[PDB]
């Protein structure tokens, strides 16, 4: 997991990807073909997004694309067996915003479909340090091409400085760095690299209704929430 075959290079004021660089993004479009939230693959079989995404049976999960416009990329269109959305999301909060998604039929991963890696329950990733996030959320307050950003994470003590008491443990902070991810990034990936490869240390939640870039953005804190994720691959 963590290691693309295309190596990247290196959401308001990010930039175009390359192309295939991030194979474990995907975008969750509705039956019209709307995309409304990312995702991140952890296996051929299962998607990690964002709980407040919404996402029903009717919704489909689309690996390997880079550019929504184009007609000519070997995209790979699945359909979803099962939402399971954690038990101890908070809508009211937003606390514990994450859902897995069990797939009917098993993706086929390639040189630009694959996974991301989990992180360990007790991973460190200190404040300061620089991550990336991806997703074809607003680029002003969607765009065709995937877009990419880096930004630095904040300490959830520094970040309440900012959001107040709407800041709970399962939530991590990053960005207020002159870019933010915005409507229709959620539930897509943040990712920091680890010994080498890629590892999920975020997933796209809330933040400014502006996607104001001096503002930081609010991600659910993977580390907190992969307990969870393990218990619920192994009991399905």
């Amino acid at each position: 997991c963590g290691v693309p075959a295309i190596q990247p290079v290196l959401i308001v004021n990010g930039e175009e990807a390359v192309p295939g660089s991030w194979p474990w993004q995907v975008s969750l479009q509705d039956k019209t073909g709307f995309h409304f939230c990312g995702g991140s693959l952890i296996n051929e079989n299962w998607v990690v997004t964002a709980a407040h995404c919404g996402v029903t049976t009717s919704d489909v999960v689309v690996a390997g694309e880079f550019d929504q416009g184009s007609s000519s990329e070997k995209i790979q269109k699945l359909k979803i067996a099962k939402v399971f959305k954690n038990s101890k999301y908070n809508s009211l909060t937003i606390n514990n915003d994450i859902t897995l998604l069990k797939l009917s039929t098993a993706a086929s991963f390639s040189q630009t479909v694959s996974a991301v890696c989990l992180p360990s329950a007790s991973d460190d990733f200190a404040a300061g340090t620089t991550c990336v996030t991806t997703g074809w959320g607003l680029t002003r307050y969607t765009p065709d091409r995937l877009q990419q950003a880096s930004l630095p994470l904040l300490s959830n003590t520094n970040c309440k400085k900012y959001w107040g008491t709407k800041i709970k443990d399962a939530m991590i902070c990053a960005g207020a760095s002159g870019v933010s991810s915005c409507m229709g990034d959620s539930g897509g990936p943040l990712v920091c690299k680890k010994n080498g490869a890629w590892t999920l240390v975020g997933i796209v939640s809330w933040g400014s209704s502006t996607c104001s870039t001096s503002t930081p953005g609010v991600y659910a804190r993977v580390t907190a929430l992969v307990n969870w994720v393990q218990q619920t691959l192994a009991a399905n």
